[PDB]
């Protein structure tokens, strides 16, 4: 029986950090579902994220109208949530979310991987602020996502 | 003489973690005043909080117009501020508030209790997020506050 | 991959926390090896762990001469290491170990689980302090390791 | 590198903690440029900081329309950014900004000074809260800035 | 509960940070016991700490053989434990001790004060290093403990 | 004040982390002293570190016997101490040192640089623990130091 992980996010944008963690968890799980919780209509973000993840066969992308993460995993048979931790702040934020999800769905297990060094300082909020003032963050974004994003 | 503590807060909603701090507080001070700094009306929160804290003879609810916490404790003869710490983030935030409060009113002592480990992950903002999607957090709310909540 | 994990440790003593993390990880991996790195002889240590972990079919105990954890994982065919994080201190210390281990053996993934609430304050060092002053920490140790510790 | 530092921030208001970091900065660099990024008009803000820092011949003030800090530093010929760290939250936040700025302009160094401990708890967020309820925070503000805050 | 608190410690040396927390505690509790857990003589330590605290009438010093703190409290009739927190590492360490103590003796409450910022960086281990090298840390020690120290 | 900095350490071994901070500080100060506070004799250490830093005309290497860092600074004519911060543990530990040093020698300024992220997880204790089990941490040492080390 499959070990299935949901990797939830708003992926606004998907960064090479997300890709990195996705790549690594595809090795750890039978499958990984990227739940994009809904600049781009759902099926544009879906397009980009499938484009970006195309070379990984056990990885699928699903739009999810906003709801309880654990409800979305239950309805997909995902008994695992997979999250990254990049710093102390991230640790405590993720940890509160995991204790809450454990109360809500005790049979679902949150699993953590640490962010890799080139990406540990990268969050979409700082990315977006830098995108907004024109800075070159092209090293932090999958190329499809960078090219799609010039239409600003 | 009486040692009186003010326990300031929003209590939006009051949680079982708030209640646990109040119960532990009530063994430490002669009186605890729950100061509700102002969903519901003033009169409503007042009743609800009173209802939840009714088993505790030395605890009372005094609704407060938004002002400096120290000005409010001064006006009640509360020479102690009582607060909870549940994590490092909360630790550094309460810390800054205590030092500001000490510069404002050096005769007033801030006292801290650590959250009990069942509630150490509970924030009013996370609890509200779960409630809005219909998750069951009834075990983190006073029964009467859980009812008044469903009811609205 | 196929999914075998080494859970390294000194297990002096093994706690209910260790046990908890073993149980959760036996659900994620095909096999999990408990690597006890070296007042019991190792053989006594090995028997006690096995005895505590016996109801778990995909769990194996192995004694290891003190060596590089990654080399030990390589011998056993473990392509994962599994670790617990109980607090910020533990987070930064595991993180340095995981980054080093990944410099040494980049094909091995370190995967993390958060300590659950009852055991988040429990370390073997605090536990040994209590044990040495006669404190009752029997709720924190598996029953056979507690009875065994009494006879010693 | 030339010893020319940019000290960026919004200085609304400028505090004694800002002034202290500027004072210690002026002992370290040949030139320190205070970069004000934009109730107090910018023409006013410039004047107050100029006034507050008049005693330091190697310090000057420039208002910057908001842009990437590395680009403002480039334009002014600064090869150093100086920042202050007042707590763990402030450290992890500045570290991210620093690592991003190094990605954008790896030839600019970020240099850090710790807050002097009388101002380690002071942030404009907190200060402004206290001011607006009329608490006396006069000790945290250069007199010129304070005397000008009153006529609002 | 009766407002009787144990402030435990090795007090080697006792600092002005320790005095500061004792002064603050003596405003809250009917009785504050300084539990000195046992090179000055035990007899010497007792006199030294007694002379430092003499200005406070609801304080008393008791030497104690090393043992579980909650057993010492229970013997002396203390219902509260008073500790100080000076930083994040101190916070996580005291938190673990408090939870363990809560397990051993749930009727005893641990109460926390935050170090006054002048003493936030002062730890006996740091202090002892400086003393060993002859640095002047007279500001950080009750003058009587300092005079006594110059002797030995 | 004169741009003369002491970079204090035991440099056992000096790592590429250290070398990175000396290279960046060599851009900021007129003179950087590597202060080596005392496997290798002092003069062996001296020649290894001089050889590792020889391409910087404004760097020099001075052995010191263990003593208060700030009087070492004062003896050598340094006005600044330069340190690196790699993580939260390290930030709290350096902060206390810097605050004590400021007490002892208020005219000496401590200045911080953040660890560059390939070495952010590298410490003396962890490097030596790996070296003693045979691991290849050659990317982490100046090549001359690593060679000299493989001969002992």
């Amino acid at each position: 029986m499959r070990k299935i992980a949901l990797f939830p996010g708003s992926f606004d944008p998907m960064t090479n950090g997300h890709l990195n963690l996705i790549e690594r968890s595809a090795k750890l799980f039978d499958e990984v579902i990227i739940g994009v919780f809904i600049l781009f209509t759902p099926e544009e973000k879906k397009y980009l994220i499938e484009e970006a993840t195309k070379e990984m066969p056990n990885v699928r992308v699903i739009m999810q109208e906003t709801q309880l993460t654990v409800e979305s995993a239950k309805s997909l048979g995902a008994n695992f949530l997979i999250r990254g931790i990049r710093n102390v702040k991230d640790y405590e934020y993720e940890k509160d979310i995991a204790k809450m999800n454990q109360h809500l769905a005790p049979e679902i297990e949150t699993v953590f991987l640490l962010a890799e060094e080139p990406y540990a300082h990268v969050s979409s909020s700082l990315l977006k602020e830098v995108l907004r003032f024109g800075g070159d963050v092209s090293d932090y974004l999958p190329p499809n996502i960078y090219h799609a994003l010039k239409q600003k």
